[PDB]
């Protein structure tokens, strides 16, 4: 049964340069770890606060590191990345691909997925599938075989929708992940900055394991989005619409079909789905306006109710 919440944890990138050397000053302020106030207006809370100054590491163990523990226990997970061009999505969910201190989430979760896996007992034994794609303009195209750009969503028995036809490359060490998504960002270059700002990236992680002895099988997907620039647009407003019928909820039965992306995240937008979003936010007043609807957008989000099973 179950029943929690989105989880919602929101990360200011520092200033840049265009601001350090245009002046600016810092907007926001920081009280507890969960709490952000904006100049003089209304404080925000979330399940966690993340200042410019807080690493890689530390957003992992804050919004994955559990999402990770639940997939490992037959639970689907989804982590996320909302926010406006520049704010620190990609750096968040990416990182330095190969730094291990500058390493994002992806990287990250790929580790701590084999480092469990390697604890565990020789029964139970896992099968890990991959596939990485992007979306643009209502169209999926496959990252790991540049000869598919339009791929169609469909549905399993259980009435939920998975995209079909998609590459599958197979893993069994966080090496092979990481080669995966090198991959994909090389087929990107079969073209760029433009289009990668607007692009939304989906990394999805298969993870089936069955205990031999017993035969009982748990699975669980996980998908690491890094979506594209929710500033002033089509896939994101769907998203909005899909996250603004639910902060009330009753019989509005949301559009969820408006938009692939959406029809992807169903699951993980009111489903049996751990899902927690990371807000990327400006500390710049020159972006004081999308950070705030960003907040918005993110404030409402935590409102939502996941009812989750073990599959
Ligand atoms: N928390 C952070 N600490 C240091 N640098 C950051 C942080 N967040 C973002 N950046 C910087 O900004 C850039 C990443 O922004 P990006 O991930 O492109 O935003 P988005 O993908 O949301 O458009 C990188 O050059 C990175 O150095």
């Amino acid at each position: 049964p179950a029943e929690c919440s989105i989880k919602v944890m929101c990360r200011f990138r520092p200033l840049n340069e265009a601001e350090i050397l245009r002046g600016d000053k810092f907007i926001p302020k920081f009280k507890g770890e969960e709490t952000v106030v904006i100049g003089q207006g209304k404080p925000y809370v979330f399940d966690r606060v993340l200042p410019p100054n807080t690493t890689q590491e530390q957003v992992y163990n804050a919004c994955a590191k559990q999402i990770v523990k639940d997939v490992l226990e037959g639970y689907n997970g989804t982590i996320f990345a909302y926010g406006q061009t520049s704010s620190g999505k990609t750096h968040t969910m990416e990182g330095k691909l190969h730094d291990p201190q500058l390493m994002g989430i992806i990287p990250r979760i790929a580790h701590d997925i084999f480092d469990h896996i390697y604890s565990m007992d020789e029964n139970l034994e896992f099968h890990i599938k991959v596939s990485y794609f992007e979306i643009y303009l209502d169209k999926i195209r496959d990252l790991l075989d540049v000869s598919k750009t339009n791929l169609a969503v469909h549905e399993d028995k259980n009435r939920v929708p998975y995209v079909k036809g998609c590459t599958e490359r197979f893993v069994s060490s966080p090496e092979e992940v990481m080669d995966v998504i090198d991959e994909g960002k090389a087929n990107r270059h079969v073209a760029m900055n433009e289009h990668s700002s607007r692009s939304h990236s989906i990394f999805l992680i298969n993870i089936k394991q069955e205990n031999v002895e017993t035969e009982k099988k748990l699975s669980g997907k996980l998908y690491l989005v890094d979506l594209a620039g929710s500033e002033k647009n089509k896939s994101l407003s769907a998203l909005g619409n899909v996250i603004s019928a639910l902060a009330e909820g009753t019989k509005t039965h949301v559009p969820y079909r408006d938009s692939k992306m959406t029809r992807i995240l169903q699951d993980s937008l009111g489903g049996n789905c751990r899902t927690t979003i990371v807000i990327c936010c400006s500390p710049s007043v020159f972006n004081e306006a999308e950070t705030k609807s960003t907040l918005m957008f993110g404030q409402r989000a935590k409102t939502i109710k996941n009812t989750v099973s073990v599959n």
